[PDB]
């Protein structure tokens, strides 16, 4: 069965690769200057953004204020992320054989956590990759947006730095992501047995992958599990904010229906 | 590996030495394993009337008031326990203070599960039982205050941890790298990294049936935090309203 856990691990990595265009390896390149291919357009102050939008050209333009056009771009891209993560989750052994109600429940509450995890791979302490890699937006500029949106992006940076210090690679993350999805304590799951049975195989595969790939750091597995509560914390804070954008900010119907804050 | 069993034993020893009401003892009282231990139930107002003569300001207030003064005696207790943990005394004194004052809520609720079942919680050092319903039949603000504790407890007690596990887990909680205000997090993580090494082995030997117990326990921190937040949120609504939530010298210095 040691031989199985190694293949569950290789299985998830391929799908992870097929499911997610912008991998951590590919991000970490763009960030360091590791390739001689392209380089990110940078967004450091109010000036830089102006010029950015022309050369960079985004998908989420909606012909508002700057800080709103960012938030919503974040949300557009997260709706994109959901479909990628929805594809990935189908590849996890057993998952599709689950009750459809549970499938939906698991994704519904899983996706925020998986987005913040993957966002860590696009960040360093100084900013974050945007627009499928082609841009870079500084942490300072994000911290300088107006009263509500100044703190928006900051908890994720705090987490990212802590998280990225574990130095995980995509193969480790592909298994970590499967674990978050198959979290058998989502509200309203109908049949928790097969969910935990699968989570149990995934943890065993994760545990083993971490040992072989990161032998130098003992209790990396435990360190990683602790970060699920960090992830979970960032989500309650994000729901805290979404409530005070509903209550204070003013917004098309079909745009707020595409970007339906699930809960 | 055998040097980790040694550490587990040390912690379990100082755990028993530091806390008078073990899980073990509480389970006996709640099951009636020999009946000189049988607790007095409080489930209504005449029961509470009778129970002040029986056991060791408005009524719902005076519950919360005693419910808080029991927690300061719990901090006294947790501080002793921390001091027994290899390394903790060697840290920057300021970190000691910090490390505790954040961890004390999280450990309280962990140990309070040991006092709890579906229907109620033990009070007055084991001597009493107070009903989940009678707790949540207090007229607000206080009618919501114990109910999230019961929710965590039932799902936490699910794991069936015995005291020799709770001791190590509670060590893990105290020594959190992620606390705000820590000068040297590095040494803090060096200890926790071993504690975790110890908790893992412990849980395979004591619970060999349970395959991902290690993982499933560590995951409970999320609930354990969620409940801690709700406590102060609530404790600040009472703050400006209630006359007069008066405080001990160890109450006030935790958040103000
Ligand atoms: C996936 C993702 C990325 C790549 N970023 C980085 C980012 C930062 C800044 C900008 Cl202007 C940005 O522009 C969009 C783009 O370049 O594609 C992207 C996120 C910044 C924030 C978030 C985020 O907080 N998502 C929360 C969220 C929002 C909505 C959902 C739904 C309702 C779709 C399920 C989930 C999670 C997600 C992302
Ligand atoms: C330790 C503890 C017990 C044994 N109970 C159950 C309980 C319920 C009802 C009553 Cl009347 C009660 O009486 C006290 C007693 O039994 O002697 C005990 C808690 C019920 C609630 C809480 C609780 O929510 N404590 C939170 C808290 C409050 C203050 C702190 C400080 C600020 C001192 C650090 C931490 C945590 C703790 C306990």
């Amino acid at each position: 069965e040691s031989a199985d856990l190694r293949a569950l691990a290789k299985h998830l990595y391929d799908s992870y690769i097929k499911s997610f265009p912008l991998t951590k390896a590919k991000a970490r390149a763009i960030l360091t200057g590791k390739t001689t291919d392209k380089s990110p357009f940078v967004i450091y102050d109010m000036n830089s953004l102006m010029m950015g939008e022309d050369k960079i050209k985004f998908k989420h333009i909606t012909p508002k204020e700057v800080a709103i056009r960012i938030f919503q771009g974040c949300q557009f891209r997260s709706v994109e992320a959901v479909q990628e993560i929805t594809e990935y989750a189908k590849s996890i052994p057993g998952f599709v054989n689950l009750d459809l109600n549970d499938q939906v429940t698991l994704l519904k509450y899983g996706v925020h956590e998986i987005i913040y995890t993957m966002l860590a791979s696009l960040m360093n302490k100084d900013g974050v990759l945007i627009s499928e890699g082609q841009g870079f937006m500084t942490r300072e500029f994000l911290k300088s947006l107006r009263k509500p949106f100044g703190d928006f992006m900051e908890p994720k940076f705090e987490f990212a730095v802590k998280f990225n210090a574990l130095e995980l690679d995509d193969s480790d993350l592909a298994i970590f992501i499967a674990v978050i999805i198959l979290s058998g304590d989502r509200p309203g799951l109908l049949n928790v047995k097969p969910i935990e049975d699968i989570q149990d195989n995934l943890l065993q595969a994760l545990e083993l992958q971490l040992k072989l790939n990161h032998p130098e750091s003992s209790q990396l597995f435990a360190k990683l599990l602790q970060k699920m509560t960090d992830l979970r914390q960032i989500v309650t804070e994000h729901v805290q904010l979404l409530q005070v954008i509903k209550k204070t900010e003013t917004d098309h119907p079909l745009l707020q229906e595409i970007y339906k804050d699930l809960y």
